[PDB]
Order: structure tokens, then sequence, then C-alpha cells
């Protein structure tokens, strides 16, 4: 299937091994803001729902599902391929919904439906949006969807900005200078610095902070999930412009994003920005292994190109460039290989 | 080969991808108790190396290897199977020991040696001393061994003693109870409080505590590495009598190990204890389904059996009895995914 044609078999064991154990939905379902907001969307917008037929894209505990169905749904689809499904079939049971939500266990690319939808509903955005390239399973679910279905959520919008931290940017790299040690225990190990700073810096950092330390208004990036095809996610490029608002060190870029249900009857936005209530999404900060100096009314340039890779993530390339000194960074990350900071 | 044939791929795919990461390494060198101990048994045990032929199983970094080149090792060969041997090859040339230590990538029961050695080194040691299986590679490399040869570590003991710790025993129930809610947004989800208990009390704990929980002295169970066959691993069988020394409700059975280097000059000994300054091996506990009450002066008696499976882990079986009133409990635990609690 599409889904082996894309992911290595031991990143997939991994995965789905993840998603399967309660404590992880627990983990989940405590996310108020995530859970509330879906459920807000899925219901103010009741007429989307009502005798209608949904498919549910990765339904995990199914809760996504049961807001469907207290939505006035006929029926719903919900596929599940970790052993999560089981969990599922045992709470459509105990909530007398067998009627009405349909476990079917499996990968969405694989898996074989009665019917096509009215509309699909899915959670599939990981940290930065694209990681876990569960948008791409997404998209794929589109081949049963009816024609003028709807998406839930609808479209995406992807938050960059440039950003100055001195004790983030200290903090990774103490942590690779330890490498620089020409007799630990006797030993030279500086030969590796080079290697483990490298190391540090391809990690993503998965944290939140304040908004006085973004250096420029915010580029949007939008991807309209009616509109996208799943060849559309394997590469990413985002251009940028950015005009300066305070001078300083840019550290690197702070990426977030919000969601939005485009509903008959209101659009309901879920967001991970900053000004924000925190999500589990966090935000997430590409560090340049050297800062670049910006003066109030410079603009740094550059892109950043995402390539999918087979580990169900994304090589992020970062170029960016003072277009008045000419100064130029380029970072590569592993968004497979974050560091959780909280 | 036999590694092959005794370990599922994809587990053995994530298990080197952990140890290629320089930051894995930094965290192991940094636990001053393993690095120091380590050093100082090849150190004052020169003898033993000087103008010897060591083997150094799963040398990582290699740094016990530098250790033993350190003490007068005429020829040094490093085996290791991840992506970490080829930062191991530029610290060997940048140490200008090229013509002393050979670092060989792969895995110790594929590779090719090109004669037999005087002495092994290694740190096979996992979590409860057992885990990851890497022991199984360290006996696997006698084969390498002359008669007479040494073995650094020669012998481990693995201690259990039976501990009370109501906060965590509760705790588990407490997590659980999140299921144990009849209108989560709408949604009844107690059906699965009983699933999600079964799932947290399979989790062995790792963390460390005080000692003033430890409700009797520990029994031994003593492998020696001189004498070992791999299939001594398979199954690993522990019977236990232990002899109350306080009164009050047993929760579980905790796990430490150490590790003695018998040198020709000195033993030197490294101990994960709970009385001894903490180790990134921390210690483990394993909770009974229910507590059992004991009496100072009671004996519980039972047996703990570790069953190898091809996660590179133990599934742990525990069976325990108080015999002066015939109280029994069990529980049955995966060592591969632990509950890292500390
Ligand atoms: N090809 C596929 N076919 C079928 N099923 C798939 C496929 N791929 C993945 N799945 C499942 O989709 C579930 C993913 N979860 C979303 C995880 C969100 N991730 C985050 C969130 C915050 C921060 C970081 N990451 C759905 C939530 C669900 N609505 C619920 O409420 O539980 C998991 O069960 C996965 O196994
Ligand atoms: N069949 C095999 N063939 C070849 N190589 C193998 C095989 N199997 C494993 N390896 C390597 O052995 C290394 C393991 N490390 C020890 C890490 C375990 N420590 C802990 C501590 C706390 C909790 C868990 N674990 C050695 C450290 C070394 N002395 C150094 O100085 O770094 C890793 O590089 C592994 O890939």
């Amino acid at each position: 299937s599409v889904f082996s044609e894309r992911t290595e078999e031991s990143s997939a064991v991994q995965y789905f091994q993840f998603y399967g154990y309660l404590s992880q939905q627990q983990n989940m379902m405590q996310d108020y803001v995530r859970t509330g907001t879906y459920q807000r969307a899925i219901l103010q917008n009741h007429t989307d729902f009502k005798d209608k037929i949904v498919l549910d894209v990765g339904c995990g505990s199914g809760i996504l599902s049961f807001f469907a169905a207290q939505a006035g749904a006929r029926k719903i689809y919900a596929v599940e391929a970790s052993t999560m499904a089981q969990h599922a079939e045992v709470l459509v049971k105990s909530n007398n919904l067998t009627d009405r939500i349909v476990v079917i266990p499996g990968k969405v690319e694989e898996v074989s439906l009665p019917e096509q939808v009215d509309i699909i509903i899915s959670e599939p955005m990981g940290y930065m949006l694209f990681n876990e390239r569960m948008l791409e399973s997404y998209l794929h679910a589109k081949k049963y969807l009816k024609p003028s279905g709807n998406m839930f959520p609808t479209i995406g919008d992807v938050h960059l900005a440039p950003f100055t931290d001195e004790q983030l940017y200290m903090e990774q790299f103490t942590k690779a200078n330890f490498w620089y040690q020409p007799s630990f225990h006797g030993v030279d190990l500086s030969a590796l610095r080079g290697a483990a700073v490298d190391e540090y810096f391809r990690q993503p950092v998965v944290d939140t902070f304040d908004i006085r330390i973004l250096m420029a208004k915010s580029v949007k990036y939008t991807v309209n999930f009616l509109e996208a095809k799943e060849g559309d996610l394997h590469r990413i490029e985002i251009p940028f412009k950015f005009h300066m608002l305070h001078s300083g060190l840019v550290h690197g870029l702070a990426f977030w994003f919000d969601v939005a249900f485009i509903g008959s009857i209101m659009t309901v936005w879920l967001s991970t920005a900053p000004t924000e209530p925190l999500t589990h999404w966090y935000q997430v900060r590409c560090l340049f292994q050297s800062p670049l100096f910006a003066k109030a009314g410079d603009t740094l340039s550059g892109t950043c190109l995402l390539i999918a890779n087979k580990r169900q993530s994304y090589d992020i390339s970062i170029v960016a460039q003072v277009d008045q000194t000419g100064s130029k960074s380029s970072n590569l990350l592993d968004l497979k290989n974050p560091f959780f900071r909280y």
C-alpha cells in the first residue's frame, strides 16, 4: 500500500505500538483545549453532521466519532491501525452506539469502506503540523470523499518567525561543548566536537516561550486540505522575508500552527500559537548553529524546505540571510528526534 | 547469526539507532560511578592488561579501550554494532592509537577476530542487569577467549528485596481512574478502567527510593561470567525466601545489581544498590497486583522467573506468598517497556 511504500517497517511498528497504549490516549484527552475545541467545532456545526456519513481517520479512543454521533451523524466509519481499535470498540458498545459507529481496524490506505462519505474528520497534526506524516493519510482518505464533501479540519496555517533566546542557545551549545575536552579520564574527545554540535543542533526544540522573544511578525503558509494531494506533502517549500522589528541576534526560527474547521454555521479555529493557551503541540524552535545579527528595519530572507523521509518525519533545511549585510546561515534539522524541553 | 535468530529485526533497528547518538554516550560518560569504577578496575589491575590482547565488546565511544591502552595493552579489538563505531575510529586516530586499537564495526556474533584474546572487557549491564540481553553477547564473545583468560566484569549479582510504598501503589489506581468517568465530554469511559489498570501494572518502575522502604535483606542471584553459557540467560529462575525485618504491607519487589572486576591485584566492585550513590541504572521496582501483609519474622517466599523474548528483553513473572498465613500474590511485567518515574 501507499503507507508501506513510504514507511520503513521498524518506524511503523514503533509508531503504532506507541499509540496502542491507554496512558498515551489519557495524556492526549487531557489536552482540554484540543478536545474542547474539536467538540465545539463539530457540535456547533451540527448541520454538517446531521444524518450524514462520516469517516474518522485514525480514531484512536474514538472520541471524535462520539462527537460526530452527538451532532446527529447517521453513520460513522472509524478507521484505526493500532490496537487502540479494540478499546474503541469497547467504548462504542458501552455507550450504546453500535448502530452509529463502525470501527474498522487497519490503515486508511489499506482498508475497504462500503460507501463514500459526506465528511472526513481527523486529528492528523504532529509537531510543526507535519511531523508523523499523518496529513498524507488524511489526504489519501479523500478517495472516499463524495464530490463537495467537507474536511475537518479544513485548512492549516503554519506560522514562522525569527526569535532571540540566548539562554536556549547557550544551553544547547554548552551541552555540545562537553566534547571539547582534551583529557576526559585521560582521553582527548575534541575531534568529535563538531559531530556533537551537529547532533545537538539538528534537534528541534519543543516547548513554549514568551512572544517577547520574536523579532518580526510571523510569515504564514497555508495548506488547504480540501485541495491538496498527498504528493504535495513530500516536499514543502516555504519562502520567507521578515522585516525586523528589533535589533539583536537571531538564534533561529519559531514554528506554530493553526487549523480551521470551516463549517456551514461558523468557522472554529484551533491554535497552537504562543499568544494562545498552551496545547500538547507546544511550539517548535529550530536553532541556528551560528546566530545572525540584524538591525531593526533589516530584512531576513530565505527558505525553509521540508523533505519527507521514510521514518514518518521530515528533514528540515533552513537557509536564511540578512540582506543588508550578506550574513548567511544554513541549517539541517531532524524533526524525528526533537528535544522536549518542557 | 546467533544475534539475528534471538532478535526481531525491528527491535534491533531501534536499539542500535538509540546507541548511535553522541548524547547518549555523553550521558553515560557523565555517570562518574560507572566511568571512574571501570577506569579504576582496569588501571589498578595493570598486570592483567600489560602487553596483553584485549577484546572490548560493544565499545561504544571507545572509552574502555582507552583505559586498556592506559594500562599497557599490546592490542585491543573494539567491536561495535551501531554508527558509534565511526566516531570510535575518529577517537582512535586523534589519540594516536591506530597501531594498538582496532575498531571493528558490526555485531560480535557476526564479525571475525584475527586472534584469541587474554581478557574481555565490556559494559553489558542493562536495567535489572539483564535488560537489553547484552550479557548474552558478552558470553558469546568467550569463543575468542584463551584458556584461563579473564572477563571484566567477572561476576554479576542481582539483588531482590521486598518493599512497601503505599503512594506508588495508589498512583496506579489514581492514574487509571481517569477512565472512571460517566461523561467525559458526553462519553462514558468507564469500561476501560480495568484495562488501564492492567496496563500500568505490567510496567516495572525505574527510579530510586529511600532504603527505609525495604522490608528484608536482599536475596542474591549470581551469574559467574567466566563459567556461564549464553543459554543460561534464556530462562532465569530466582527463588527467594525473605525473612521479614519489619511488619507491614508488601507492595512488590525491588531490584538492583552489583558487578565485580576480579583482577590479579584486587577486586573492584561497581554497585547500583540504593545504599550507594545513584547511577544511570537507578533501581527497578515491580509491583504485586495485591499487597501482602507480613509480620516481622515471617517468611515471604516465591519465584521471580525471567523469560527472554525477541524484543531484547524479558517477560517477568513474580509469584510470592506469606508462608505463615497463606496469602498469595503474583504479577506479570514486560521489562522492555519500563515506566521512568525519576
Ligand atoms: N494510516 C493510519 N491509518 C489509521 N490510523 C492511523 C494512521 N496513522 C495514524 N493513525 C492513528 O491515528 C491516531 C492518531 N491520533 C492523533 C495523534 C496526534 N498527535 C500529536 C498531538 C499532540 C502533540 C503531538 N502529536 C488520533 C487522535 C484521535 N482522534 C483520538 O482522539 O485519539 C493514532 O491512534 C494513530 O495510530
Ligand atoms: N551484539 C553487539 N555487537 C556489537 N556491539 C553491541 C552489541 N550489543 C550492544 N552493542 C553495543 O554495546 C554498547 C553498549 N554500551 C553500554 C550501554 C548500556 N548502558 C545502560 C545504562 C543504563 C541503562 C541502560 N543501559 C557500551 C558502553 C561502552 N563501554 C562505552 O564506553 O561507551 C552500544 O554502543 C551498543 O550498540
